[PDB]
């Protein structure tokens, strides 16, 4: 309708490929634009890795307090928290926090390693119901986002359904569900993304992503002031190889689906 047209104008203006999936928990409504098309998650995948460790802590009490050694060799392209902890230790709750709130790649690599590799992260998604999610590489290789490459991708619909189950559903235990929500609420990297296109009185819990071919992503659990929660997934990719980041598109996409 009006929302499908408005998003198509935005996709045309941006000169790329936009994937939008919104779920309104009040009446179970959906706004779906390229919801089945495969997009490279890049850093939005970190949620699944955090949740896999969270699901693991249900059968492993005191798991999130277990210390993990941070060495100089572990350091990759972007590690804001891990670089401050070199030749020291970080707990699994701290690595989860660093990965979700500060987008630390070394922290994400430790989460992947702890569940048994990237295939075990994909194995956890099948356990929730997600048959689209796939993690084939570790950081930093998982953010290449080459057009046509199916490695490290998911569809906006599948990620929206999965985020709904993890943050609001029964995929994780009450204690674990509360922790993921708290971490995502404490995100620092999503100010100019989805949150930028929503009013200041709305409480947002999000994860952001940035990859090759101008890939700019954001997945969010939104609490509209005084109303039932929303799940929004805004995925965006560009044709040029070193195309600059366009977080404004995600803001406009969020604005179009809510306004
Ligand atoms: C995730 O996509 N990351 C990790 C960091 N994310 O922080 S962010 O949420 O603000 O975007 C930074 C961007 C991206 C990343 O690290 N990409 O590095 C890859 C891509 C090119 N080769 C390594």
């Amino acid at each position: 309708a009006d929302v499908q047209q408005k998003l198509a104008e935005l996709e045309r203006q941006s000169g790329g490929r936009l994937g939008v999936a919104l779920i309104n928990t009040a009446d179970n409504s959906q706004i779906l634009y390229r919801a089945d098309e495969r997009f490279a998650m890049c850093s939005t995948s970190k949620v699944m890795a955090a949740a896999a460790v969270l699901k693991k802590s249900e059968s492993e009490p005191n798991l999130l307090n277990q210390r993990v050694e941070i060495k100089k060799s572990d350091l990759v392209n972007y590690n804001p928290i891990a670089e401050k902890h070199v030749n020291g230790t970080m707990s699994l709750a701290e690595l989860s926090a660093a990965a979700l709130q500060y987008s630390d790649n070394v922290a994400m690599n430790k989460l992947i390693a702890h569940v048994g590799g990237p295939a075990s992260v994909t194995a956890f998604a099948r356990q929730l119901g997600d048959e689209t999610f796939r993690l084939d590489r570790t950081e930093p290789t998982l953010n290449t986002a080459i057009p046509g490459d199916p490695r490290d991708t998911t569809s906006p619909r599948a990620m929206a359904q999965t985020l709904r189950n993890l943050t609001l559903g029964k995929a994780l235990g009450d204690s674990q569900r509360a922790q993921l929500v708290t971490w995502m609420k404490g995100n620092t990297t999503g100010a100019a993304s989805i949150q930028a296109g929503l009013p200041a009185s709305w409480v947002v819990g999000d994860k952001t992503g940035s990859g090759g071919y101008g890939t700019t992503n954001d997945i969010a659990v939104i609490w509209p002031k005084d109303r039932a929660p929303l799940i929004l997934v805004t995925y965006f990719t560009q044709p040029q190889p070193k195309a600059e980041s366009r977080r404004d598109v995600l803001a406009s996409a969020a604005k179009i689906v809510t306004d």
